[PDB]
């Protein structure tokens, strides 16, 4: 009868693409970026959170008011799970390393989830290990396990990829995306290549923790990428290669995106944009359409290295007389 | 050739409506809410910011790189103007009372705008006075003046109103909206009544500063409403009446919206929702479609009274061993 959504979860998906022409000056390729800040919790993680929880219900694995859901996260998946659990009536417990932004912690709690922070030194690997310990010691609990759950990849094959194909009217030549769980790059990549096998798919990881390129895990600032291990769901074969972007470059670019393009986005958005620009410099990519993603909104990073200096300045601002 | 937007400003507008069925339990009316978090800077102010600056350019009043734009704000307009200014190449100066959330300050600065906080005891009135002082003392400066600029009302007549009419397939019976500048309630109200004169339009103001109902200005927590004076653009005649909601009720409702409805929204969103439910309680409104707005995303309020306590708790969390 109307266009009014029946459920808040129906607000997930179908995000816009927009061209960049400022940070791309002189690069010689088209660059379009998908804006995942237009999701109900303002990151791309709403997609796999919805898909995994719904899949578990269809499989008759979990039950509202009975099952405790437990999930490891660098923040966004945690928020998105907290959001789904709030709506569907599940107790939600997240594990997250203590080095991720304060805003991530507060938002999870605002949706009523319980949060356990883990040793910072042990990174996402430690947060996953803690989640398994909690699972083993909690009656009637279930872990969706984003790093191993194929519904994660599938949602991107089903929705994020088709959205890119349709919005570019089949013209996308290159897709680049940083890897956290690997769900996005794997699902979008598999889909785009099923429509045009010439499409080139690139992952991105932090130079500091370049494990996919054979390096050692280490601390870095690109929250949402570089978990320090190869996720089970990551499809290595679909990617041409995994590009490396330094934490410093990713952070610097995210700041420029706000100041020059009007896009207040997260650190992984900056990393993706650096990677896309690097691809544009290559002779073989001149005149091609490169699509990447800005996976999260910048206000979730006020306390991170991205904006903490500004935040401190802002906290010390004082009123003037009128 | 594609659906890719040419400019980031084209990401503004066309936001969804969603039904509420949890906070509305037992109320006997339909309640749908418009989600302005789906804007590029995550609040309703992107609409009037774009409309006012664009209108000024069309009238040949301002020039990028020459004109300094000055605007008084409670935060969201400031952010939206900083955003438009960053993209279009204007120097931007905002005045805002020092009592509004820290997040508002940081986001404005992230877009490169200059921010002057004003004495908190003087509220939005003082912030407007300061903006006029800066205007008088700054060469080649211009103030859009959201409280007096008809382009503010007009953008809602043109876009927010029509979106509501179309999305409800003409079925909306009642629209309710808190008043900051009064642009939204005025423009939406004017449009809806133009389509169906029987549609009833209600404003909201804080119980603490109920100046539209003849009370005195006072401090309150409903940021974005209750500026403490009647804005020039506010169309009193289009409203049945201006409802009063307490700061306490608005804040409590915003918290419940997150926990129960999965909607992480700001304090004025809570206030609108309280008002919507109060209207639903009247026998005359049973079975009617009531539409309201959630004008801003909740992460901009982490340091405000809305989530301050949770934020302090979050800051105090410590990592556990793995
Ligand atoms: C800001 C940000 N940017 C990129 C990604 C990557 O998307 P993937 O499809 O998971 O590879 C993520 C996903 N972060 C997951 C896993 S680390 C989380 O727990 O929040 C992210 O949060
Ligand atoms: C969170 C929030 N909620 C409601 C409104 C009101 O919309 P109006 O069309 O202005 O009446 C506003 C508008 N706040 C303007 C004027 S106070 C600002 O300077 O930010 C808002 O920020």
């Amino acid at each position: 009868s109307t266009n009014i959504k029946k459920h808040v979860s129906q607000l997930i998906g179908r995000t816009p693409l927009v061209y960049l022409n400022k940070v791309t000056e002189g690069c010689g390729a088209y660059v379009a970026v998908k804006q995942e800040m237009m999701q109900p919790t303002a990151s791309i993680a709403d997609r796999p959170a919805y898909a995994m929880i719904t899949d578990a219900e269809e499989k008759n694995l979990i039950t509202p008011g009975k099952t405790t859901l437990i999930e490891p996260t660098s923040g966004n998946m945690g928020i998105s799970m907290a959001f789904m659990a709030a709506m569907k009536g599940y107790k939600m417990v997240l594990t997250m390393p203590s080095y991720t932004s304060l805003e991530r912690r507060v938002t999870m709690r605002a949706f009523g989830a319980e949060l356990i922070l883990t040793d910072p030194a042990k990174g996402m690997g430690g947060t996953v290990k803690k989640a398994y310990e909690l699972l083993e010691n909690t009656p009637n609990a279930h872990m969706l396990q984003q790093f191993s759950n194929p519904a994660n990849t599938q949602v991107h094959f089903e929705t994020t990829g088709p959205e890119i194909w349709e919005d570019t009217n089949g013209q996308v030549d290159i897709f680049v995306m940083g890897i956290g769980s690997g769900g996005t790059v794997s699902g979008v990549g598999q889909y785009l290549k099923s429509k045009n096998p010439n499409v080139k798919i690139y992952g991105v990881e932090p130079s500091e923790s370049n494990v996919l390129n054979g390096g050692k895990p280490g601390p870095h600032h690109i929250t949402g990428n570089g978990v320090g291990f190869k996720p089970d769901i990551l499809d290595l074969d679909v990617m041409e290669k995994v590009l490396e972007v330094s934490s410093e470059d990713a952070v610097n670019m995210a700041r420029v995106l706000a100041l020059k393009e009007g896009l207040m986005v997260g650190i992984s958005s900056g990393a993706n944009t650096v990677a896309a620009l690097r691809l544009a410099q290559l002779p073989e990519n001149k005149g091609k359409l490169i699509v990447t993603v800005h996976p999260s909104f910048g206000e979730r990073y006020l306390s991170s290295v991205l904006f903490q200096e500004l935040r401190q300045e802002a906290e010390n601002m004082q009123p003037v007389a009128v």
